[PDB]
């Protein structure tokens, strides 16, 4: 017996954070929008004995997992995953920033009244949170967990992916700031900030057009042609299966607690998913463009070194590689479309 609350567990991360808890026969308790949303989850996993669903419509108001921490006192652990990852923003601060920060707390508060024997509690946020538009940019640079993304509030507002980054920046400095703003905090935080996810989706069933992840990174390539310019873009890379599996060893480890842990396998740019398609999928090569080895040397011209050291020897297990995974993401879709 032990128990484990898994936020808006429809997501993509979240969902194989829900597989692999399930593995290891915690008892899983996930809160998903709809009912349409949780009798599908139960039925993905064929309805087993130790994994029910609540009702959470919006993750971000007040009081919002006020009732099922009141039904549910059993729990130990609360893994908090839904943030809107993208809308269409006509307005930053209204859209995006105020309902990141002002929702984290109607979070906390929510655990810190009704969330009586929660031990261990476990944000997913960003890499974005961590490194700074200058300093990712900087070759010579050394980026780690103790770094923050300085970017000002004014600065967030300015457009949609400012609006993001900042997004994940002030909500997890809220998090952090109220675990020091309240005396008897009953429970530990930790932090997942991982750069860009990339792998396959937990169920190929869930496989759509285009794919509400950043696994459209990927899936953009697909939808290329010969002649098409190769879009421009560049970052840190880790894997799902890893990043869900990391949610779990941040509660299970207790080194991890008051921890920001860094994911990151590795780093790319556009050139390098080309290269590793055409490479792989021979009833591909052809159909989509080209210009090999072009990441290498940009990589290491322009982008900072990610020190995550300390994070991955705290969680102590071997990452999927580029190659592996943008293979398993791809081998994914095709054998979706028939
Ligand atoms: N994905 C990446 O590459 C990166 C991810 N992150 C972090 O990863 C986390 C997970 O996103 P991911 O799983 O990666 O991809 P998803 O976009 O698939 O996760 C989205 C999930 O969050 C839920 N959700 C979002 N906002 C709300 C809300 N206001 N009320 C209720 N449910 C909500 C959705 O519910 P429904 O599906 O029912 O609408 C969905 O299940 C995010 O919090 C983001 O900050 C950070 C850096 C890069």
């Amino acid at each position: 017996p032990i128990t484990v609350i898994v936020s808006g567990a429809t997501g993509f991360i979240a969902q194989h954070v829900v597989k692999q808890l399930l593995a290891k026969n915690y008892q899983v308790i996930g809160t998903v929008r709809s009912t349409a949303k949780g009798d599908h989850l139960l039925k993905l996993f064929n309805n087993p004995k130790n994994l029910s669903y609540e009702i959470v419509e919006d993750v971000g108001t007040k009081g919002a997992f006020d009732k099922v921490l009141q039904k549910h006192g059993e729990a130990k652990v609360f893994l908090h995953l839904a943030s809107p990852f993208h809308f269409n923003v006509t307005d930053v601060e209204k859209e995006l920033l105020l309902p990141a920060v002002d929702g984290t707390k109607n979070v906390l508060q929510a655990i810190y009244n009704f969330g009586n024997n929660i031990e261990k509690v476990v944000i997913t946020s960003s890499y974005a949170a961590i490194s700074t538009a200058s300093k990712e940019a900087d070759k010579n640079a050394i980026i780690t967990e103790k770094d923050w993304n300085e970017i000002s509030w004014q600065d967030a507002l300015l457009n949609p992916v400012n609006g993001y980054r900042g997004s994940k920046k002030f909500a997890e400095k809220a998090a952090w700031d109220f675990i020091k703003s309240n005396d008897n905090v009953k429970f530990s935080l930790s932090t997942i900030n991982p750069s860009f996810v990339f792998g396959p989706q937990s169920f190929g069933s869930e496989i759509k057009q285009s794919l509400n992840t950043s696994s459209e990174i990927i899936n953009s390539i697909l939808k290329l042609k010969p002649n098409d310019s190769i879009p421009a873009s560049k970052g840190g890379w880790v894997d799902v299966r890893d990043v869900a599996k990391a949610h779990i060893i941040a509660f299970e480890n207790e080194d991890a607690k008051n921890q920001r842990i860094l994911l990151n396998s590795g780093r790319f740019t556009s050139q390098s998913l080309v290269d590793i398609i055409n490479d792989k999928f021979p009833d591909l090569k052809g159909k989509i463009p080209v210009d090999p080895g072009s990441d290498k040397s940009v990589i290491a011209e322009s982008l900072a070194t990610i020190d995550d050291t300390k994070s991955r020897e705290l969680l102590g297990f071997e990452y999927y590689n580029l190659e592996q995974s943008v293979y398993d993401t791809v081998e994914q879709i095709v054998n979706a479309h028939k």
